[PDB]
């Protein structure tokens, strides 16, 4: 068992849309999901493929912006601010 902290619905969707390895997971891990999630649903660019572009995808309208880099992580971590608590104090 994890001893970990579960994400709301609309946020767990993703990571299980993904094969997340359970319901309760950290920042770090629930994240990996996202990584792998887009890696499999290929939502980068064929020009870019660090640069995101989830525009009509769950992933997206839960983030509430069509995209996003992997250097610039930003507002992945503020959807989870206020959907997903953490041992971060
Ligand atoms: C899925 C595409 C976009 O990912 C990559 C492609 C490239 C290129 N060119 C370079 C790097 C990745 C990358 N970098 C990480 C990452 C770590 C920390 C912060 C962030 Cl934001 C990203 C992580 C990932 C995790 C979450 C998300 Cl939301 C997206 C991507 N991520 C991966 O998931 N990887 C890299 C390793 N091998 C893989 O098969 C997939």
């Amino acid at each position: 068992q994890i001893n970990q902290v579960r994400p709301k619905l609309p946020l767990l969707k993703i990571l299980h849309a993904a094969g997340a390895q359970g319901e309760m997971f950290t920042v770090k891990e629930v994240m990996h999901y996202l990584g792998q999630y887009i890696m499999v649903k290929q939502l980068y660019d064929q020009q870019e493929q660090h640069m995101v572009y989830c525009g009509g995808d769950l992933l997206g309208e839960l983030l509430g912006r069509q995209s996003f880099s992997v250097k610039d992580p930003s507002p992945l971590y503020d959807m989870l601010r206020k959907n997903l608590v953490t041992l971060a104090t």
